[PDB]
């Protein structure tokens, strides 16, 4: 439809809000969640909610990969990217119903997102780096978690400067780089590869079938061993081919099977089966090493140049063309910090000074955008409230109450306990937002209005 | 007489869809295909390019608006809505009792006012040196850059002595500030297996749209093979006929092939052995751009041809971009643009508001005049064909008076999709426009500015709005005649 | 049914008039008319209309074929011919109700039908012939197109005389003969082939497969090879056939592809592939050249002695054993011109001075058929009706006032504009109908009548 | 809860059929009643007065609007229209978390700040002369004299020395015929019906009116009779009998001073006929009003009988008259003892009713002025100043009430805004930007044209709607946002 069609798209963005709402802070609610004949997942972070659910609304499908492509890669907070693209839809309808024009309000939310990121930068608190001081900031996310995801982020970093990195870490002992399971297949290869030249191939091992009306017509020993000795041989001319460009193991999906396997150690050739596109792409962005769809056709060049590879009871290789850890969250954070080492404290309340700034400064405001940018404060307010609720306490009481002391007490950091057991100031208990974390959020929220805003007939 | 009407509200219907959508602020339409993506913009240009066929007189509102403005000018929902307009009126005209031939022929009397006005406002704009490039900054500090490379892209490639046409060499192959000046028309993939050399300069192209296999007799066959060497000699059968494809290739002009379907096997590797470093695989494009670029007509057969038909482009070379390969050639018997911005939507953007530079520039090339935009050149438009209304006896009297409101809709649909109050804001800027005397003021529009439509500096150039008129006016011309759709 | 179905008829076919009662006259309606998976088609002339449409009823089926294979092959107006039939039955409607017998009133049709045709030798206007004069006649279908149409049929004519032909024309520059596309296929072959004996051949090139328990069995070199030098051989049979017969080129439908092609240069004997039934009998009406199913199995006889044979970049031959234009309307004008060279002036007039012939002499007529020419009358009196609607003119109005002004002003010319502008005479704008093509009309239109009155019952 | 939500849709729903009707430039609503005829009209108390009576919380809405407002202010609509705001306010206030007992109790407190702030944008309007005529010109082209009539009504009976409460003893009637220019002055009350018979006196002067209440019959024992006449002689008996009894009252009006007389129930079948005779033109028959009426103006102390009364009691009126418009016929009297009565003569049958409401409208506000001179300017400049005064208080609040105040400041800005859709404006854009010229300009009188001709000044115009108007109709709007947010359970037996 026309128009109705932008109601019936805030009803549907709201509604997955709402379904989201719960699972808002530490005492969020876990979704069932199975899939198909699959098992349940019962956990908190949205992140890993909207990776499952269903298509509904193609703007409820609108509301995931906004909700996740980038908080969930970028920054760390997913739940809040949702809940408030909910609320600013919600004060939207009543803006709309009021008369005012769609793009005029996704303008004013856009202005209204400047004033609130522009605080982030007043409410904002540096943090040294360099060594100590971001070990005991992990622990908000017991003890050698901080260490090793410290030291794992600084081995790998750009540092000098731009401060970028990520993917080169996935999954207790420390690490020297990345590693794999599985084995070399018949464990009489050696297990010292070091100073290794990997062959990735995703391709079949089989004798190029002709293209010609074939029907094959065999009388046992004389043409049925030719034939086993036949694909031995030509098993053997791809043998001979990878050691010509390149030397040691290779990498390869797909099959192997037969004597085959046999054939490669007399010829030592250690290589390796069978993966798909994990642990294919990671040795290949590891070391060297491209990727040959063939089949015995190719130059070399691509090979990798893997310092040590070795076996033990999983194979893993060291000193790569990359470090990775062995047993999520802060490893994310330590890379906004590294980006920017300021933080501003959460709990909700760098979203109550931002509501406070927002509001301050729509009140000197001519036109319409006035009211957008008042809905936009309003907007910024669900996260206390939410938060508030979740934990069992008054909604708009404790919220109420902490505006006034925020102004009051001119501290943009008391709010929402929320654990039940605090001083309310949020300075204690350290809970830490960085500032990355923050301004991305409100730009993908603010992203994801204007976008469904602009939106109509849409099939 | 019914089917007209019909005609009439399944055409606005249309019309009525798109008339959010022009203008700045338009309404972006997801739009689905397939089982494919989305594709999300305003500009109707491709929102006729999809959306529904559904009534004979909705597929014929695309189809025109498809490939004539949007092929020649840039503007196209501003056609459709105009159409819609003139049918909307069309309606009361015929209520009144006139026949559709008198509104038809009354539109075009109209439209031929309106186009002849178009003159008078026109402002002229000098060639040859600059000018241009400040004024493309308004078709989109990302803006810098597109008007300098969309300026030497259509100068490079133009008639320009004189006559004025040229189209098409210009595509993109998708950060901003790392995008790159272009010496010719760039492909993608590699010549297969890098043993082959990357240097094929003077090279004479042979385009291939035929399968590379041994010529299978035509007679009851039922093969059957005792293997050792039966099986052997087979291999080395159709080895011994890629080979003799390889040079029976080579015989007129050698260098590089270009080929589609099949390949794989060994194959590739007995060319090398030849010397034929060869291409594949690609359909329509790249098989039809290479040809138009280089030479090259194209080879249906499979041991036909004789060269004559190969391209003799110059260079081609093979380039590393990060990890994957592209190969690119220069010097051709021709310039094609080239972007990489990363994110994959930082392209896409600059391409769609690119389109608009070389539509732009061509429309400019052909005759270098612009009227000012923002609905203000409808508005006078509109005062003119109503002002040569007033004069006019019979019946052709009022069928110029509904194009004249219907020519107003375009300012009205630009006021309401910003806000502002449709008529009111209309009515005041066609009074200021006699007042002062001002073909260019009206419809602010971006709700920021002074009204004055000579800042801003919105230019529809002078065809975009020619063509935009002829069209709607050859669309309800059509509609307003037919009957029937007998569909058997 | 046995009478009703009468009735039904008239009903049936006046649909069809009603239908095409709007495309009449230059300001026509266009009709949609798409077909199946096909595309739009929107023009006047009913002519390629009557083609298109459905086979409702068996009588709308009739009316087809009667307005196409005869004023579509002979004359050129095909809307007038239906818009007059459904009249002149939507009248005899009335005279049957009256009580009079149909056979009568198709009696009645004839004799006023032999009233107006022998008055159109009244109204008739002659032209003259052999040059120009036709030239600046044609304008009325812009300058050259009189031209070249007029040395067209001019170098394609009996003239002396009899004064018939078609079709040798079909399809800016002037023209020689008739022109084919494609090529000859592989260009090392000659393109003169000037003298050309020209072999028709529709039909396959394979080896003759014989009738038995068949099931080839082969074994690799020994008797594939052998297989395909077999059947390349049993090709030099037919290339050796043809060339025994004739010499140079061929045309063939159907395949050729693998080597084939090429052996036959080896052999000069470029031929041309593939079409079907067209370019196939043209050039054999043109050049030669019969027709031959086989296949080898031929005399000639058969072929053509086309002069010449070309190739341009379109294979053009010339010099035919028939002359083509190159890039419809007046060309079957001027044949009729041609047949005989006097003019009716059209807009309805000829109409309105035959009405007032067959009116006239129905006056003085005993028994039934008066009542059966004086509906004629009425009948022929559609046609400026219509023309009058269809500009938006009161219909009965313009129509009444030029049939007073015809017999006071004694001038069977002026009547409906029609384009809105102009003087009424009709003897400017030069709207000429000819004479075959109304005296055509009338006999195919009352032909029609004539039947569908006879006929009842029928299933 | 949820019947909470289902009164608060109900009440909206009635506001927004009558958000429409609200201002100068208000719709009509045809309204037909029973069997009988139409009436279209702005000014939602008639509207109120029928509408359809369903859901008991439009019934609420109609007994406080008319327990109040439209028995002592004007303005109706108005009220409706802001409780309906109130309603569609505190309903997101409600889904908040709120309780409802805390919004009634900050719309009570922003209530009383607006109501204070309404003080200090008054202005004064002199009285006793000639004042009053140039600012009626806001009830309603014909209100040169309209306003002349009106003051010169509400001034002729007044208390006025001084106490400043005083109303009816003034009716009016509207006879259907002519144009509005044809409206008269005034001096007596004036009346309908007749004296009966067409032989009467049609203009008795110096007339001592004789008001009854009373049957004519001569009475019977009300026992259980069979009265059954024997002879024909007694039959004539009968005859005489009461024409005798009905005599004997008719000297007995006149022995008290006669002329005229008046009389309620019945006038039997001769009776008029021996009237005539005895030259008592009296009169038949109406009910309570209109027979009250003559008897304050003249006279008359009402008897209860029936042959017993002493005069005294007559009052003296100097003329009374009969004249017929058109067909129909109606008696009027002029020098009375005093007691006015306005007369209308519009034509067209709709010309009138829109005069009739138009004069209310000028007794009214001419009554409140005298009971208290002070005015604010309408056109919903007060209600603009007093959302920004309940605004800024609202800023200064803290805890819940705070929200309430400023659902409170949003619901007054309705008035703006209605007035601004009804008469063509873009509501919130024309609102908004007079809300800026109000706090810039600090002139809190200008906003909403509302003709569409003028300088929006609203100093000009001259737009007024006194201060009780504007009081009575925030408390009387706080009242039932207040009742209606309470009241769960709708019991209905
Ligand atoms: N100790 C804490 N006290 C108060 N609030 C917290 C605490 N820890 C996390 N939060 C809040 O929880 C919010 C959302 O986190 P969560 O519900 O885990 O999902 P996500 O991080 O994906 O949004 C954050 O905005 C943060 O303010
Ligand atoms: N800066 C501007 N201010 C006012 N109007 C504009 C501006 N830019 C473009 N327009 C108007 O938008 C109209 C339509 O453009 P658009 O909606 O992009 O689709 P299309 O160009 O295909 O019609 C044009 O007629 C033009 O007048
Ligand atoms: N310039 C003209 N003025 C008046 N009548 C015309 C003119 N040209 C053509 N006609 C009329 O149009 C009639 C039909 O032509 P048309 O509608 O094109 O289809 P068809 O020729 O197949 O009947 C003719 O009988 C002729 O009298
Ligand atoms: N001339 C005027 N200009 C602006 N507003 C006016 C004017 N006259 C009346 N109004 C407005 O009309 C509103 C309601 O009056 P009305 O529609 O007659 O019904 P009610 O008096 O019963 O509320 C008042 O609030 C007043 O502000
Ligand atoms: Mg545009
Ligand atoms: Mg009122």
């Amino acid at each position: 439809m026309g128009l109705e069609a932008l109601k019936s798209h805030i009803m549907a963005a709201k509604a997955v809000a709402n379904t989201m709402r719960t699972s808002l802070g530490p005492n969020g609610l876990d979704k069932m969640m199975v899939d198909k004949d699959g098992d349940v997942t019962v956990t908190n972070d949205g992140a890993t909610i909207l990776s499952m659910m269903d298509v509904d609304h193609q703007i409820a499908k609108l509301m995931v990969e906004l909700s996740k492509s980038q908080d969930d890669e970028i920054g760390d907070g997913t739940t809040g990217v949702v809940v408030l693209a909910g609320a600013l839809l919600e004060e939207a309808e009543q803006l709309l119903d009021r008369g005012i024009h769609p793009i005029r309000i996704a303008d004013g939310y856009e202005q209204a997102a400047r004033v609130a990121i522009e605080r982030l930068d007043k409410i904002s608190d540096s943090v040294l780096v360099d060594i100590k001081d971001t070990e005991p900031l992990i622990q908000t996310a017991h003890r050698q978690m901080a260490e090793i995801a410290v030291n794992a982020v600084l081995t790998v970093a750009d540092m000098e400067r731009r401060d970028v990195d990520f993917e080169l870490i996935k999954v207790t002992k420390l690490i020297k780089g990345v590693i794999v399971d599985k084995d070399f297949s018949h464990p009489q290869m050696p297990k010292k590869v070091e100073d290794a030249k990997i062959a990735i191939l995703t391709c079949p091992f089989e004798p190029p079938k002709p293209k010609t009306k074939h029907k094959l017509d065999v009388t046992s020993v004389e043409d049925y061993k030719a034939l086993q000795k036949y694909e031995k041989e030509k098993f053997e001319e791809m043998i001979q081919q990878i050691k010509e460009t390149g030397a040691n193991l290779a990498i390869c999906q797909w099959g192997f099977d037969d004597e085959a396997n046999h054939l490669l150690l007399q010829n030592n050739l250690p290589a390796v089966r069978w993966v798909g596109g994990p642990e294919i792409e990671l040795i290949a962005i590891a070391t060297g090493g491209r990727i040959v769809p063939r089949f015995s056709e190719l130059t070399a060049e691509k090979l990798g140049f893997a310092g040590l590879v070795q076996e033990i009871s999983d194979k893993m290789l060291v000193i790569e063309q990359a470090v990775t850890i062995f047993i999520h969250d802060a490893l994310c954070v330590i890379r906004n910090l590294i980006r920017d080492n300021r933080v501003v404290y959460g709990g909700g309340a760098a979203e109550i000074s931002c509501a406070l700034a927002v509001s301050q400064e729509a009140d000197k405001c001519p036109t319409l955008e006035q009211y957008a940018m008042r809905a936009f404060a309003d907007a910024l307010e669900v996260i206390p409230m939410a938060l508030s609720e979740n934990s069992g306490m008054n909604p708009i009481q404790t919220m109420t109450e902490v505006r006034a002391r925020q102004v009051k007490e001119m501290n943009p950091a008391l709010g929402i306990d929320c654990l039940h057991k605090g001083t309310n100031d949020m300075k204690q208990q350290h809970v830490i937002e960085t500032l990355i974390g923050k301004k991305q959020q409100i730009s993908l929220a603010t992203q994801m209005v204007r976008m469904i805003l602009k939106i109509d007939d849409i099939r």
